[PDB]
């Protein structure tokens, strides 16, 4: 499945030029790999930018926040380019790229919505899970407000249901800085 | 299952066959278009344009289609790189496969003589509350409209013709696809 | 299912002799057919005496419900509705369709209103057709609710956007029912 | 299924008054019951009407055509009332009621579309199946044209995809004669 | 599911009092047993009055069908056959087995004729036995079709090679039935 | 299952049993065997001078259930006529040919099949040897009975039951399984 | 499962055969297999278009479009492609066998060759089924024309002969025109 | 799979012209065996090839592919059964070069008729029946040649599963020697 | 599976010192590996012994016989040590080691019993399969008789049901020569 060039596998070759591929569902396993790569790249050289290409429908909130926190932590600027899709945690990591350096390819789809979950058990247990997810929504929304410049109450209205945006629409909304042609 | 080839070289080389073809700027797009496939193709397109933007890239396609967004990722990458991207369909290019075929640089889109090409409308699914279904319907109709506009540009056909011709599964011969504008030449 | 006694009825049939219909569980085509048959039979037998429709239902098929709704309005007899336990979705719709002044809830009944649920699969065109259909279904039901409750249509839309659980007292205040019976 | 006092089950009591219930999916089993009932009622008295109440999403084309052919066979007029839903073969049977005696309750849903099927195997086998279903579409559409007064080419455009109609829309179109309030 | 009519008969039993037999759905051993019992009972009761066999069937077991076929020919009474909806495979075979001059189709009936279907697994010898058996079955059924229709045997072989759908009128023309009844 | 009126109301099979007809249809199981046996016994008690009619449409089934029916047919004082309609295979054909001689019939298009017993064994070598001895004894017993019922010599019955052997009604009359084909 | 051979260089056995211009087409024809065969065909022609390519076939068939991709590639490359069937070449396997350069299509003496019509399925609305039927009939017609050209048989003979599964001996296939010699 | 000093053990045996045929005969196994036979003949047609067989059989056509390849190569192909050679396994055993077909003393050899299945219309079943009968006839003729037995004996003896001892198989003509 | 330093995997290192590990179920695949190893080691040097460590619950009769026949074929003496368990074909291969050189670790379990099998179908087919498995039992029992010095009829009585032995019991019986402490 994965070609080699002269000897690196193609993804490792891209990493030599400070490119990280974030593809598919955001899981603990993917997060661990992205994080290792971000750390390695910042140790090697904190003056040169990192490029994070994103094509993801989302996934684990916590796995995403681990990547998010690691992006903010490294000294180097992290540029983000969405290609294809950035939905849910994918769009959250897109908008976390260093401001001025968050891009979408012209036909990318960006989607924002509320966190999804489940709770089962006694009334008390369901209340604890409800509190937890609502706190998670509130924390992510505050971050979105800061990343976009939109006020908090606008982010709440706009994430109530699945909200699909064009690359241009996302630029207008504040999620990205430029559409690259 | 995947054979390897050796190169008698003065610096000291064993490639798997697909990697040997990539040395000569050929990319194989085979099977269903998924996020994993898209990622590989995109990496390969980027790597080849970095290495040399003056020399063409050759994208061989045999695919029944797949993810619209994965496809659009590849489409946008083809247009991004400085190098011309030639496209050859062998066997089948259906749905997103045919869309990528016709996205090759104009004048350099080919079909092997017995290739099947098919175009249709996007497929999807939605479940839930009326409002959730309305959102999904809007989204897929916007996706149809965007892909149709690009097809109009890529083929020269007017938009309203593209709409009538993608309403149902539309199979074409390599010759029919040349006539229609999807490709430039049938190669013997 | 117990029997009572010289004629011998099953208990539900004995209640039907006194003009009581039990609507229990999911609203399906089979249940609708039975309810409708019972409504018709009771009206033929005597249109001057009221019919009592007891409801404990989480909902079900919109069209099966509408069949029952239309039948309730068709028969000359007044149809009183009492909710016991639950009336959700098409259940609450049928509750509020009872003759005005004769729609009741037992004190600890749960009433719920929301939007129709569905699914669509296939080509963009097919999805559009299904979307139009379910939105038209939402609109037609919401207009009927507006009439039944006295609430304006736009209030009904905001209030059915998500699952909206109500107390018997809250439902009386909202106009779904007329009285809470102790 | 409740009983009423001779002691009848409720559906059998309605049959004494010449009402037949067609509910749920049109299968061979359902068709056989409806057909038996239709035949019985016509034998018993051909001067008095039969009332066919329909709530059905459709089903077998051939099982439907068995009912259709029987409705036309019996001397007695067959009135049809849709309550809830008449889709596909359900709507076809609705419109087959005697003209002037086809009704809908006010909130009935009526749907018309083209026949559905499948075929598997050799090219020859697929061709035979394709010819068969196309001939079935053509026959049904001709009958619909007659039943509605619409011209054949209108019926073809209008059954191309799922076509949902209001009771009022169906009266306008010719499927039914009256909406009963 | 099955209504009753007033002595109190279930609807199928009431039709049997007037010498009508309903053959509906798949032809199985169970169905064959019922049809056969009914045919025998009716002939014992009165051999001078006709029997009416309504058919709506996609076919089924060859041997179950042959049991019904042999019984139809055995009884002294004429057996009229009417197809309504579908008579495919063994269904169409039993349709055409009705007494000549009294085999009917309703106008929109579908009739289908084809070859027998089967399977065999095992040693070469076992597969040869099974092949010989189903070919002999085909040949015996085709001979009887030839006789019932007036078509020569080699025409019946060409025409049953693949699924062959016929209109009521086409089936009249071919000899399978005598009249289309309006 | 339809019902018929005489005012007495029988289910159709029970009406046939009033006239001494027993239906053996489908697979021969312990449950079916129990019903057939009860009916045979009842009919003989009621009157041993009048014949019993056993209609058979069966692909076979349990050897021991079949043998229960066979033994009961021979036990009862009344003659048991057998008519095959459709199919009589394996134990079905064995019961067909067990009818009283001179009164075994086939409808003209009936299929009759004879073969060897089928079985299975799993476990230790000793356990499989036990099972093999048992099924071979079963084959030998049934073949002896078939030889007597048909008039064929044992060695012919062995060659002819080695594999599935389908017969026409006429072929089964020629072979000795039945007495007449009834038109 | 797959042994290796030494020459200071170590090849897996299939790769060693590819060094001598032999391609193995084994098992079902899928998009994955087609992609591998095609890569190999192109690589070998680039490396030297004057020396022949040897395509060994043991396949029951598979995807029509995957097969056509291999077919079109065989015709594209400058080098002659010899084809040898060993064991089986059925459906798309026999199509590829007969696509080898004329004069250089072989069968091992006990090879089985089978030709038939394309297989498929269609589900949905009448319109959708008509589209699918048209497509598969066009596919049959295209393949049959090619077979006519490759064998010398007239088109109407190819249509009668592919109506049902048609198994041929190596000698029968030589007689029919699908191959040139039995080796 | 252990290594020796660096070959994997099967590859080390192939350096000495030994091919292992183990387990079910499938298209994948046949492909590997065939590649190995071809490679060994190209490398040297004067030195023998040794095919060790432990197999319950499998695909008739896969087997015939191997059979035809054994006869094609110029080198003599010796066959040794160890454990089992049933159905196509026994057919390949007896295809080794005459005088060089062996069994280890406790080997089981079994011959029978081909197995198959058909489903569908009477015509389709007839086609399948003709095909499997032709396959039986072809394999039986080859067995007759390979063993020296007359065709009619091969037909009676393959009617049902027929298990043979290494000594019984030598007496019958399937192999030449039992090796101790 | 660890490696040790040339760099061998641990099993390959043991094979350099003429040790073969027979572990788990005896299958065609396992047999093929063992056989290849036995052959390789005899070609390399027929004067030095081979050591076959056994921990196996048994498996395929024919696979086991393949290993048995190979052990007898090779010029080199094959020592056998059971560790843990040698049941069914495992114990058969244990006792096939060169006499005087068959060992058990003190707490090894040895088990002998009869062959297991199955047959389905016609009486004739079952008789064939019964004859075959009885001939297999007789052939194995004869070899056990020779290997242990017990008479055949004792072997038959003693393999009739599962027969578990201690290392000491197995020495007494003749299956092995020594218990090694
Ligand atoms: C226990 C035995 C009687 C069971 C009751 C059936 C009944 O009331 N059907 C409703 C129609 C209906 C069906 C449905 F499924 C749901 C629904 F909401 C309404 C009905 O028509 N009631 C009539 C009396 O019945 C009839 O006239 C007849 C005879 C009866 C055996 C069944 N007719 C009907 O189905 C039809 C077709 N009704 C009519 O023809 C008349 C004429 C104009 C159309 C409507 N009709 C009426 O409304 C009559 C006139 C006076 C009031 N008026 C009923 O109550
Ligand atoms: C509604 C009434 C129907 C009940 C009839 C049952 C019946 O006919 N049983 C068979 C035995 C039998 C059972 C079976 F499961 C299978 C089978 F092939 C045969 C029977 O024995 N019939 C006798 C007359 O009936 C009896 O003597 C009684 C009384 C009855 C209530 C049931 N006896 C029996 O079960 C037994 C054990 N029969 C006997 O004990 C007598 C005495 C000597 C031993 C056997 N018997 C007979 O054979 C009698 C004398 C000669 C003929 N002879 C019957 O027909
Ligand atoms: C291990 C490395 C070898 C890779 C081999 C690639 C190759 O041979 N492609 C085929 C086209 C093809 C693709 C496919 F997917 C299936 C198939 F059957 C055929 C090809 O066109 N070969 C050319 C010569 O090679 C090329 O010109 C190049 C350069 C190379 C890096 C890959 N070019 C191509 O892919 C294409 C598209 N070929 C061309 O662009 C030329 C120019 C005009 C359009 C078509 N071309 C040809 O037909 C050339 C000219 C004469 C014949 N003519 C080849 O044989
Ligand atoms: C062996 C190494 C192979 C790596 C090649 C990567 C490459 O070409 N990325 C595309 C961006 C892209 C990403 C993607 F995921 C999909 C896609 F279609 C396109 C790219 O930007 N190419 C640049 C040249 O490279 C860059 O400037 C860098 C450095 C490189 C290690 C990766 N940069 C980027 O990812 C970004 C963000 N590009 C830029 O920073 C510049 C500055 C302004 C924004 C966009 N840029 C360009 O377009 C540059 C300027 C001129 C054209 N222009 C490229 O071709
Ligand atoms: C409501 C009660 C129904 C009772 C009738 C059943 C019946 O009609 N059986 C068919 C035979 C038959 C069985 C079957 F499973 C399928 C089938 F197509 C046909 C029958 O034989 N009818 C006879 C009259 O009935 C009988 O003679 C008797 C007595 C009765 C209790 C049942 N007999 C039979 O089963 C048999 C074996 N028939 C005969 O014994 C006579 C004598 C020679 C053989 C054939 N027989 C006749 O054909 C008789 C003589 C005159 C015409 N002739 C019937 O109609
Ligand atoms: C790592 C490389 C070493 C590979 C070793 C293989 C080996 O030892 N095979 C056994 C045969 C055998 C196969 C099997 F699958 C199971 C089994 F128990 C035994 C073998 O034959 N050993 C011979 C020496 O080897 C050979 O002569 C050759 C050449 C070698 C590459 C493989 N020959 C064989 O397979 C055959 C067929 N053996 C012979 O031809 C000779 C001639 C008469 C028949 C048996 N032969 C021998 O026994 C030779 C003669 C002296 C003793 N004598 C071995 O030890
Ligand atoms: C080629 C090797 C690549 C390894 C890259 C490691 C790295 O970048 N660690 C992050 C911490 C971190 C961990 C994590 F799991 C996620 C995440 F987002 C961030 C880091 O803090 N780097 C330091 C550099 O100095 C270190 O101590 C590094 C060296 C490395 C071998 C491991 N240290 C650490 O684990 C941590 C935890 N660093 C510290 O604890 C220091 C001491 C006080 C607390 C915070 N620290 C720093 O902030 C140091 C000093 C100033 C900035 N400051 C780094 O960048």
């Amino acid at each position: 499945l994965i070609p080699t060039v002269i000897a690196y596998d193609i993804y490792s070759r891209l990493l030599k030029d400070r490119i990280i591929m974030l593809s598919g569902q955001v899981t603990d396993d993917l997060a661990n790999s992205i994080i290792a790569q971000l750390l390695f790249l910042d140790a090697q050289d904190s003056e040169k930018d990192i490029y994070l290409y994103i094509n993801s429908p989302g996934g684990s909130v916590t796995a995403g926040m681990a990547i998010y926190d690691t992006m903010n932590f490294v000294k180097a600027d992290v540029q983000t380019i969405v290609m294809g899709m950035a939905a849910s945690m994918g769009s959250f990591l897109l908008t976390a790229g260093t401001k001025g350096k968050r891009f979408a390819l012209p036909n990318a789809e960006i989607m924002i919505h509320q966190p999804l979950g489940g709770a089962q058990g006694q009334a008390t247990e369901i209340e604890i899970a409800a509190r937890h997810i609502l706190q998670t929504r509130e924390r992510l929304n505050k971050i979105l407000a800061e990343r976009t410049g939109q006020p908090l109450e606008v982010i709440e209205k706009d994430t109530d249901r699945d909200n699909y945006m064009t690359a241009e629409q996302a630029k207008a909304y504040g999620l990205i800085d430029e559409v690259m042609e």
